[PDB]
């Protein structure tokens, strides 16, 4: 019974998911004057010509836009990568207003939402699997800040309607990841973890330098989501970002000088 709410947000996750005060938790804070550059990271490759949407679904917490993950159709390799990373999902964080809903912050700066691509190491066979490793997953974080309409998320935006409470779904096929991506692929780097409950500590993060822009109204159509189910008390899906935790014993690197 986690969520967002006063009773049960980040600051309750902790009495039934303990490690949420672990070593290596997310998000962060990224402090950019001391992220360090380190010359022997690589290019990210992100290869999502191949890939293949199915459905979006409303769990309760986000929207998660899941993909045929049963080939190396959309796949992420290189950068702090050890071998090949298969996208499973993307979904956002967002907030109430425009000054906050980004999980990771920049020199303490929150952006208005944050875009999390989700991928597992195909060396452990599943998503259930890699998720208990602690080089399970690497997840794409793109900040979003509002301004110009970002035209590649108008039709996620328009299905949400057909997805407004918990437990809904809908078909999204031939829906194309690369039209979230801004231009450069300059990020930074750190271990850490799941941000949702089980929280575990399982995920490379690669964090776009670069935010890319969304409109207004786009934003607004996240918040007209609702946390609950149909036929339940109406509660807006706004504010379901984790805070930033400590950063423990971790060091950021940056791909860029
Ligand atoms: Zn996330």
């Amino acid at each position: 019974h986690w969520g967002y709410g006063k009773h049960n947000g980040p600051e309750h996750w902790h009495k039934d998911f303990p490690i949420a005060k672990g070593e290596r938790q997310s998000p962060v804070d990224i402090d950019t004057h001391t992220a360090k550059y380190d010359p022997s990271l690589k290019p990210l490759s992100v290869s999502y010509d191949q890939a293949t949407s199915l459905r979006i679904l409303n769990n309760g917490h986000a929207f998660n836009v899941e993909f045929d993950d049963s080939q190396d159709k959309a796949v992420l390799k290189g950068g702090p990568l050890d071998g090949t990373y298969r996208l499973i999902q993307f979904h956002f964080h967002w907030g109430s207003l425009d000054g906050q809903g980004s999980e990771h912050t920049v020199d303490k700066k929150k952006y208005a939402a944050e875009l999390h691509l989700v991928h597992w190491n195909t060396k452990y066979g599943d998503f259930g699997k890699a998720v208990q490793q602690p080089d399970g997953l690497a997840v794409l974080g793109i900040f979003l800040k509002v301004g110009s309409a970002k035209p590649g998320l108008q039709k996620v935006v328009d299905v949400l309607d057909s997805i407004k409470t918990k437990g809904k779904s809908a078909d999204f096929t031939n829906f194309d990841p690369r039209g979230l991506l801004p231009e450069s692929l300059d990020y930074w780097t750190y271990p850490g973890s799941l941000t949702t409950p089980p929280l575990l500590e399982c995920v490379t993060w690669i964090v776009l330098k670069e935010p890319i822009s969304v409109s207004s109204e786009q934003v607004l159509k996240f918040r007209k989501l609702n946390f609950n189910g149909e036929g339940e008390p109406e509660e807006l899906m706004v504010d379901n970002w984790r805070p930033a935790q400590p950063l423990k014993n971790r060091q950021i690197k940056a791909s860029f000088k």
